[PDB]
């Protein structure tokens, strides 16, 4: 809806920044709506999901388990660890790092977890076959999140992060089984009440994973709608803002109450 676009404008006056935005009609595949489509904008902690996309495939086809434990130590621990850093004794299992990672966006979590698969290039190369030809992962915690201005590395596009997110929760790469258990984490998602969940009305559905880094950068990724199932996927980047962390939620959360507000 047009309206949606007028927030959206609104936005980018009301933070000075860029913003990035894209509707995508869950079933088809459809742009509803969009704002900046092919732009670059950082992925921040949005690439957990598509982590543990690359995890799960792992899982599916024997090479890896969900109930692997992983033993990292205190050296392994990077800023933002809320949960990785309760369990240094007892290491934690693979199932538990990508909970962790995509919850709570633990930044450990995340790091113990592209080593398993080979890191960053590895992450890339799988988005790349599975014809995400513009997402990429370049760096490890938390340097990806440095935002530097017209940099290339660690970025997507919201209609390439949108088109990916869309074959991962419903196209034939994952097993059905695998499917749910990706949209049971983000479904579980703990650290994006002030962004699109706070305009979410009651009944229903919503899968997120949300994501912040420097230079004012903030951005969602979702799988929305109405009456306990989704059928859009909504993706929204910022960067440059010289705002506040809650300036920026609160611009996220009033675009997600006009997208809401037409649907
Ligand atoms: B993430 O954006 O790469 C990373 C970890 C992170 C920490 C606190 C809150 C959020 C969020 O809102 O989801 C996060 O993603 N960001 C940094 C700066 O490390």
């Amino acid at each position: 809806h047009p309206e949606t676009l007028v927030k959206v404008k609104d936005a980018e006056d009301q933070l000075g920044a860029r913003v990035g935005y894209i509707e995508l009609d869950l079933n088809s595949g459809k742009i509803l709506e969009s704002f900046r489509p092919e732009e670059r904008f950082p992925m921040m902690s949005t690439f957990k999901v598509l982590l543990c996309g690359a995890v799960l495939s792992r899982v599916d086809a024997g090479q890896e388990q969900l109930g692997r434990r992983i033993h990292y130590s205190q050296n392994d621990l990077v800023e933002y660890s809320p949960v990785t850093e309760k369990h240094l004794t007892d290491g934690m299992t693979v199932r538990e790092l990508c909970s962790a990672a995509i919850t709570m966006s633990d930044n450990t979590a995340a790091n113990l977890l592209l080593t398993t698969i080979g890191g960053p290039k590895e992450l890339t190369a799988f988005l790349h076959n599975m014809g995400d030809h513009v997402t990429r992962l370049d760096r490890w915690e938390p340097e990806l999140n440095e935002a530097i201005p017209n940099d290339e590395r660690d970025t997507t596009m919201p209609a390439a992060m949108a088109t990916t997110l869309r074959k991962l929760l419903t196209g034939e790469l994952l097993t059905l089984a695998s499917r749910q258990q990706l949209i049971d984490w983000m479904e579980a998602d703990k650290v994006a009440g002030p962004l699109l969940r706070s305009a979410l009305p009651a009944g229903w559905f919503i899968a997120d994973k949300s994501g912040a880094g420097e230079r004012g950068s903030r951005g969602i990724i979702a799988a929305l709608g109405p009456d306990g199932k989704p059928s859009r996927i909504v993706v929204i980047y910022t960067t440059g803002s010289q705002a506040t962390m809650d300036e920026r939620n609160r611009q996220i959360a009033e675009i997600g109450a006009s997208l809401i507000k037409h649907w």
